[PDB]
């Protein structure tokens, strides 16, 4: 039983605190992409959805509700060794589940010197700054990759790349509330970069002398407000409703910044991969030196890594994290008539989760 | 794919504040259960053991440490809301991708009863246990003759031997036996003896005027200590090993008490099964009035259910119910040459759980 990917689409994401997500309670912005996919598949028969699973870093209980989806979907929250999309294809690959909706929310602690706003632990951060010591990355490498972020993001945006999957939130009257990624800083520089004060000022690394903390609310991701789903179902729920598959879930695997490396090997090895056979390489961009870590442990090319921007353009919504950057592998797997996509990110107690999919 | 039994064993169960096990460590207590496993199958590469999945009321992933079982093995602990241990287990099996799973729980020390102060277990949960007896017509002398055949039954199985397989004794660190069977067991109790008992919980509903509350700490499940896992996996990883598979998981599905009812009829609808095709039913007994609208909705013969007792008697282990009530099951359809059985129990914020293992 294979399991595959019909739909996927998100809110797009908002500042917290000051943003235009912040009147809006986090169910309504589940129930909101609840309604689109209603609105796009209007035969659905939600009898087959057999659980809605949300990532929380009793809202999928309360969502399934709100939604009026049947009394027979379940609801699955998620903070541990799970990930909300993990889950979805295992239940469907059983056989026994049907459709799952999967994703999560964030709405309103690591904070940025000068901004006071959440990038996101504290520890983590340190860590980041450890990574950037022990492998050679230097503050100007960290903010290449910041600048590069933004760059892509921006890119993608005034391309016109997420105009499918990125869903206005709207209010009770129906006037637009947010119809894009407000984080964004499109006119991030390399000297406007510099300027930032590091954020993060150990005995198992006894030959580092000194940290070089080298992270700030630049290189490292903001959180942000923010819901995505994913519909994950078998060959014959989807042609059961009339729906087309858009990605095929080739193999999931699962395995403190470091995790997403061996949960990306061991995918790979599940699925009788290598790295030369991804054409996309997603990976949550939860600090700069982490993803260029990544990169140096796996030697994957520049042209394919977060090819679209990530979290420290878009901002990091925390639950919702694992469906946004998979739709927009699903999107951009789309739009490049290319193959397979491998999306990574932390689940993540030290732990990790891969996915590769195929278009 | 197909996702077997290999092999289920659990703890003693030990009685809360006052017991046997009431200093041992609940990590132990889940290290205890692998040691074992490692002495019944020395030759087992445990890499192909992909995760420790413990039900719990960082212990997975410490446990996975504590224990030396491999860096490959993950930890996966469900306190992680609406999914159970074992179904869980079945499900990453049944994917393809994991190999052998390690699925269980572990509880370690609210409603309690108002005579010796035990818990048993939250006060609304009591309550609704109360109500229910009182919509459905159910007498004091119903919900105590239920724990009474609970504790007659558990005297039975013990007695003859039938969990002698299964239940691993909890040693000291010199080896010394701490405990070595359920010492929550009452198999003293008479009908006399539960009717002297003191009640515990005394607009949905707007015609019943007053609650028949018969619920006490004789009738509803004593809170106990206690681990139990059930190794699960594919057909290739037992020949692999060379493991028998004990027994099929046919099918599981998932849907205040009132949970497993649902559950139970969706498991049979998957599975393509009436309760006529069922050989032996298995509900953890949280309260008396909650197993008797379970057997009266779905028409339970009494003589399916809970043949072996239930937590009434044993206890009521929280996280590691689900793994120990399965590998009562296994144990007992091998013991009666029976083919199928239906384990469930709530998870369960209102979600109720459903497996049928099939006897391999
Ligand atoms: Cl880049």
């Amino acid at each position: 039983e294979e399991a595959f990917i019909y739909e996927a689409i998100r809110t797009p994401r908002g500042k917290q605190k000051n943003g235009s997500l912040t009147e809006v309670k986090p169910l309504n912005l589940v129930v909101g992409l609840v309604d689109e996919l209603r609105r796009r598949y209007p035969d659905l028969d939600e009898t087959l959805i057999s659980d809605m699973i949300l990532g929380v870093v009793d809202i999928a209980r309360t969502a399934v509700l709100a939604a009026g989806l049947p009394e027979t979907t379940g609801g699955v929250q998620l903070n541990s060794g799970l990930e909300a999309v993990n889950t979805a294809a295992q239940k469907v690959r059983s056989g026994w589940d049907d459709l799952v909706l999967a994703g999560g929310v964030e709405s309103m602690w690591a904070t940025d010197p000068e901004t006071n706003y959440r990038i996101g632990f504290v520890p983590q951060g340190i860590g980041a700054d450890l990574i950037a010591t022990l492998e050679g990355f230097s503050r100007e490498d960290v903010d290449a990759y910041a600048l590069r972020s933004q760059q892509k993001a921006a890119a993608a945006w005034s391309g016109g790349y997420f105009a499918k999957s990125v869903v206005p939130v709207r209010d009770q009257n129906g006037l637009v509330i947010l119809d894009h990624d407000e984080h964004m800083r499109p006119d991030t520089t390399m000297e406007g970069l510099a300027k930032l004060k590091t954020a993060f000022d150990l005995q198992k690394y006894h030959w580092v002398e000194k940290i070089n903390h080298v992270h700030t609310g630049g290189n490292s991701s903001g959180i942000v407000d923010g819901a995505a789903l994913v519909l994950v179902g078998s060959e014959k729920a989807g042609k059961s409703q009339g729906l087309t598959p858009r990605a095929r879930i080739v193999a999931t695997a699962t395995s403190m910044l470091t995790g997403p490396t061996p949960a990306t090997r061991k995918v790979l090895d599940r699925a009788g991969l290598t790295i030369d056979d991804i054409d996309l390489f997603e990976l949550n961009e939860a600090f700069a030196s982490v993803v260029l870590k990544f990169q140096k442990d796996l030697n994957i090319p520049d042209e394919k890594l977060n090819v679209n921007g990530g979290a420290i353009a878009m901002g990091h919504p925390l639950g919702a994290t694992g469906a946004m950057i998979t739709g927009t592998m699903v999107d951009e797997l789309e739009r490049r008539n290319a193959r397979r996509a491998l999306i990574t990110l932390c689940i993540g107690g030290g732990m990790g989760v891969a996915t590769i999919i195929e278009r």
